[PDB]
């Protein structure tokens, strides 16, 4: 409800939840954000004056992944604090609960961009705690509405496990999951398991995949495979081939 709509580059985005934008922006139906620095402003003309002095065309961070027109920037909440606070405020417009927006230091932010001649456009992000005893490989994940349901969410989840695999660890998303988070991960874990079985132990599956034992076990249970169900494997393999956004591990500079 507050705010209700944002203008974000060429996009009008309807918000899902309130976000605690600093007072006088918390009481505004519409916000105008710079698409590259995520600064919030109260009018189109103020945004237009800002685009004239803002020099950013991408996130203020190292690009750790690029393939064709897709990039991932690794942003450190300890270094690019303002930007990461602006990103958390944006994210909260599509999250029912987030931790308070100005403690970003404990996190790294993996920012997804679709790139063209006008720059690297924010699609979404996942955050990740630098030091985490629960071994959560994602704390938060968000794809902007205008890009939702195109495979960007799965790509990011896939990308989160590639980091896990490269740190020599199995990882898991932070719980509680939102309903949308639950559907996304379930959809991801099923397809990874079905595809691996098509192309092939739970501990071995865990090592190849970076998905933790718990999530494999419960996904296997959900599929009543905890035991190969050939019909289900074949049908999924037919569903696939019927993933244009897809992680290539060799494109990782990390
Ligand atoms: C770890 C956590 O913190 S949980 C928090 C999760 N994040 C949020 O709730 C923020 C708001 N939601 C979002 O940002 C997104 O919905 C995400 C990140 C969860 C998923 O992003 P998307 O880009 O939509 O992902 P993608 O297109 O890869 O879809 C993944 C699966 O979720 C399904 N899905 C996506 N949106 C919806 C929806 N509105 N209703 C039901 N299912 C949906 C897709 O159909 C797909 O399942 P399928 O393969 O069985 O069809
Ligand atoms: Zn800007």
């Amino acid at each position: 409800r507050c705010p209700s709509v944002i203008e974000f580059g060429k996009y009008e985005i309807h918000t899902w939840y309130s976000s605690p934008y600093p007072q006088e922006y918390s009481r505004l139906p519409k916000l105008y954000l710079c698409e590259f620095c995520l600064k919030y402003m109260k009018s189109r003309t103020i945004l237009q004056q800002h685009m004239k002095k803002c020099g950013w065309f991408h996130p203020p961070a190292n690009e750790i992944y690029r393939k064709n027109n897709i990039s991932v920037f690794e942003v450190d909440g300890n270094v690019s604090t303002i930007y990461c606070q602006n990103l958390c405020l944006l994210a909260k417009l599509f999250l029912d609960h987030k931790t308070l927006y100005y403690d970003v230091e404990p996190f790294l932010f993996y920012v997804l961009t679709q790139n063209d001649v006008k720059g690297c456009h924010l699609v979404g992000y996942f955050s990740k705690e630098k030091h985490c005893q629960q071994k959560y490989n994602v704390s938060c994940i968000m794809i902007l509405p205008q890009y939702q349901r195109k495979g960007y969410g799965r790509f990011l989840i896939d990308f989160s496990y590639l980091l896990s695999k490269r740190e020599g660890q199995a990882g898991s998303p932070e719980k509680p999951l939102s309903d949308l988070g639950r559907l996304s991960y379930m959809a991801y874990w099923k397809s990874v398991i079905l595809e691996c079985l098509y192309h092939q132990s739970i501990k071995k599956l865990s090592k190849l995949t970076g998905i933790c034992p718990q999530d494999i076990t419960s996904t296997l249970h959900h599929l009543r495979m905890l035991i190969r169900r050939e019909k289900l494997i074949q049908d999924h393999m037919a569903k696939l081939q019927l993933r244009p956004v897809d992680v290539d591990p060799e494109c990782l500079r990390w």
